[PDB]
């Protein structure tokens, strides 16, 4: 026999899609292993520590800033599109949307940055599938919605479903957007070896700097915080890190370029904290109660 690797997964169509793609990619190494999905965050992690599962595949922006002792991120594959995307009901770009246009998103990070660019538009909550939000755009009060360009690609959508791709200058992406995270036990050296070939350290070094900034600022999906990293020619990491207030009238923004990803994410957090961004994040976490 050969070892059968158990991969836990959230039951959504997107989650099982990512899980099967990682398995499909891990099979091309031709190494003696079996793979098996077991439909199931805290259950996942403890199940992995309990050894009832062996690994898990998440969206990097859905990974908690801090992993429990004993678990690690053993592989970050090649990064997909990292940008937010605007889809309008009537095909307008962001600057072309009429006054009072309603843009649908539940992300304070996305809403606060758009409000910083234009305060004459409204940001309203919206729920559901990529496929569900596209129908609500057609039938409801929304004039546009914001979606991750990586999510549209994984669900097999046209790049021309997007009206406009938001460059990081307009909307700094969430930490790890477009990237996958393969979580496993840090002492499973056999699994870590299989995951090495799928890893892509140009993506990994950039995301590591993003995650340190997220970690030092105590951030998450619910907090209006953003960070995008990329490798420049020469090995340097360029990290754009941002903290915004919900009404979009306060923008802490910092650009760092260096060689050590941990030191880069450290300085961005050290720098923005001194400007008063950590005080902001506490009030927003308090407001969420």
């Amino acid at each position: 026999h050969m070892r059968k690797i158990i991969v836990g997964s959230r039951r959504s169509k997107l989650a099982l899609t990512q899980t099967k793609w990682v398995i499909e990619q891990l099979k091309k190494q031709g190494l003696p292993f079996e793979f098996e999905i077991k439909e199931m965050v805290k259950e996942i992690e403890q199940a992995m520590l309990d050894k009832e599962i062996d690994m898990a595949v998440h969206s990097m922006k859905a990974m908690p800033a801090v992993l429990p002792e004993g678990l690690t991120i053993g592989c970050i594959p090649l990064r997909e599109d990292h940008r937010d995307a605007l889809i309008s009901k009537n095909g307008e770009r962001f600057e072309e949307l009429p006054s009072g246009a309603v843009i649908g998103t539940s992300s304070l990070r996305r809403g606060a940055q758009l409000l910083s660019m234009r305060s004459d538009i409204e940001i309203k909550w919206i729920r559901g599938n990529i496929d569900t939000r596209l129908e609500k755009l057609k039938n409801e009060d929304y004039d546009a919605i914001i979606l991750a360009a990586a999510g549209l690609s994984r669900m097999g959508w046209s790049k021309d479903t997007v009206t406009q791709y938001l460059e990081p200058e307009i909307s700094v992406p969430a930490v790890g957007q477009g990237a996958l995270a393969i979580e496993c036990r840090e002492n499973d050296h056999e699994l870590l070896s299989l995951l090495q070939a799928l890893n892509h350290d140009e993506t990994a070094r950039a995301v590591r700097a993003e995650r340190v900034f997220l970690k030092e600022m105590e951030g998450g999906c619910q907090v209006p915080i953003a960070g995008y990293g990329r490798i420049l020619d020469g090995g340097n990491i360029e990290l754009t890190s941002l903290v915004a207030s919900p009404d979009g009238k306060t923008i802490y923004k910092e650009h760092i370029t260096g060689k050590d990803p941990i030191a880069i994410g450290s300085e961005a957090a050290e720098r923005l904290t001194s400007q008063g961004a950590k005080l902001l994040i506490d009030r927003v976490k308090e407001e969420l109660d």
